């Protein structure tokens, strides 16, 4: 994968990747429990990872879907907002410092097109801090 990567441990795709710029939150470990994500499936995501700052109201992730060179989706979201409408382990947003794990069920759909995609996650703080930068492949087998 491209420059300013490296891998995450565990069994997953994800990559951490601007390594080179200061990020708020360390992504020790995540795991898929089918490990190639399967379409019409459940998918289940551990993770542990360590935050050095709060996190507050007003945080926000941009997420870019990628198939091919085509641009699927692209949008920022509200991070707290969002964390809380999931249910991610009863997760509010103000986030402080220390040790996490995290586990969360979601559903891929099965109408999903097979093809190789390509998934870029950069969450940032109000006044614009880098809190991480995730990206990841998946490839899904041409059944259609
Ligand atoms: C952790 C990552 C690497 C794993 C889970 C893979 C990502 C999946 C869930 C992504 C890849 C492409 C995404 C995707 C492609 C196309 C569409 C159609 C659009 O109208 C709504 C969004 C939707 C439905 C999204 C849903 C989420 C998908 C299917
Ligand atoms: C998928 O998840 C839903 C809710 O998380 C659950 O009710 C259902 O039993 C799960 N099915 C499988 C096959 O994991």
């Amino acid at each position: 994968p491209p420059p300013n990567t490296k891998p995450i441990n565990g069994e997953s795709p994800l990559y951490q990747c601007d390594i080179l710029d200061k990020q708020l939150v360390e992504i020790k470990e995540v795991n898929l429990d089918p490990n190639p994500p399967v379409r019409g499936e459940n998918l289940t995501i551990s993770a542990n990872g360590e935050v050095f700052e709060t996190i507050e109201e007003g945080a926000y992730i941009d997420v870019e879907v990628r198939l091919g060179y085509i641009r699927l989706l692209s949008q920022t979201f509200d991070l707290c907002e969002t964390l809380e409408d999931n249910d991610i382990e009863g997760l509010s947003c103000p986030i402080e410092p220390g040790e996490y794990n995290i586990k969360k069920i979601v559903e891929i759909p099965g109408e999903v097109p097979p093809g190789k995609y390509v998934v870029v996650a950069r969450a940032y703080t109000e006044k614009d801090d880098l809190i991480t930068c995730l990206t990841g492949e998946v490839i899904f087998p041409p059944r259609l």
